[PDB]
């Protein structure tokens, strides 16, 4: 059964935690806050939509016109934001398993990006060194 429109967010207040948290499930502030009625439709088509393996969760901190709980599905995240992209359903693999494949990352707030960037090359050079790929790689 896992989550739903819940089940992201109950594994984000875990996993998310400040180095001591693993909160487990959902989130309270983002219930509270009820912001916001665009945000409200672009997650509930992230939970049950089809298609589409991505979210952000954007923390941006102080600054101006921070994100903070951003984020979006998709759209875009502004600077020291703190924010995270998790994959369910990696076009639909929805209303089966759930999201098994499901990949997250967290990213923060700082550049930073460049550096983050300069990772994910060493992590594909890594799994270039292991092995092959089932051809979607190819050459």
């Amino acid at each position: 059964m896992g989550d739903h429109s819940q089940k992201d967010s109950p594994e984000d207040f875990i996993i998310n935690r400040l180095s001591q948290a693993l909160g487990i499930q959902k989130e309270k502030i983002k219930k509270s806050l009820e912001t916001a009625q665009d945000d409200k439709g672009e997650v509930t088509n992230k939970d049950e939509f089809q298609g589409f393996i991505q979210q952000d969760n954007s923390t941006n901190i102080l600054w101006v016109s921070g994100q903070s709980e951003k984020c979006t599905f998709y759209y875009g995240q502004l600077p020291p934001i703190d924010k995270f992209k998790k994959k369910g359903i990696a076009i639909k693999l929805g209303l089966h398993k759930l999201t098994n494949e499901n990949v997250a990352k967290d990213v923060v707030v700082v550049l930073l990006e460049h550096l983050n960037s300069v990772f994910n090359e060493i992590m594909s050079p890594v799994m270039q060194n292991p092995l092959n790929q089932q051809g979607w790689t190819d050459l």
